[PDB]
């Protein structure tokens, strides 16, 4: 059984705006997700300073990107702090965010969509290239859960009994729009990373599937 929740009014507005925008530099979405991953990694790392055992659930700190072409899916994973069920509901939708309205007004004035991250709502830039997203997360303090949204007014949270076990961390599973399948390509992904995420303190791994020769 999955519980359904409504997004705070302004967040629904932002998503509708983003998923329908004409913007030409949509690649910045990956920069934002990598940045968020790094911040979650910083949090578990900082937390481990006074409680090292917090790391035992997943000793390695990394960001991993996995293209799943057959499903037109792009996964961005990190072994950061992760989110409990309550945090998913809180952080991803029900609580108002300081910059949602301000960012939208900035866009109306001509601001570059690339500024989204500075308004603290970069997560939603994922809708530039995807029309559906599943956030799979495992915090040391809770079971693994699935938060899902299609840019509509509500989202779902479900106990995870269908995905690979995450030691600790979060997986953003993006279901790419048909005209944005280029982000499934190793070449494209690498250039976006080098260009926007040169200064990341964690290893960024890319999972590539090749047919044997
Ligand atoms: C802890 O953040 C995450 O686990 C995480 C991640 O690993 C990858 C991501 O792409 C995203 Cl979006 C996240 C969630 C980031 C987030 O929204 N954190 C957050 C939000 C809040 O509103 C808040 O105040 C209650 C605190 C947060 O940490």
């Amino acid at each position: 059984a999955s519980e359904t929740f409504e997004f705070q009014a302004e967040i629904t507005q932002l998503m509708s705006l983003i998923i329908n925008t004409v913007y030409s530099n949509k690649e910045i979405f990956l920069r934002e997700l990598i940045s968020n991953a790094s911040d979650a990694l910083d949090k578990i790392r900082y937390k481990s300073l006074s409680d090292p055992k917090q790391l035992e659930t997943e000793p390695d700190l990394f960001i991993r990107i996995t293209p799943k072409p057959e499903q037109k899916v792009l996964e961005i994973r990190d072994s950061g702090i992760g989110m409990t069920k309550a945090e998913l509901i809180n952080n991803l939708g029900t609580i108002a965010k300081s910059g949602t309205k301000a960012f939208m007004e900035a866009l109306s004035a001509g601001a570059d969509v690339s500024m989204i991250g500075q308004f603290g709502v970069g997560f939603y830039s994922l809708f530039l290239v995807a029309d559906r997203v599943q956030v799979i997360s495992k915090s040391n303090d809770d079971e693994q859960y699935i938060w899902e949204s299609n840019a509509g007014g509500s989202f779902t949270v479900t106990l995870d009994e269908v995905n690979e076990r995450i030691g600790r961390g979060t997986i953003l599973r993006l279901f790419l729009k048909d005209d944005q399948l280029e982000y499934l390509e190793e070449k494209r992904i690498k250039e976006v990373i080098k260009r926007h995420s040169e200064f990341v303190a964690y290893p960024i791994q890319l999972v590539v599937t090749k047919e044997v020769e």
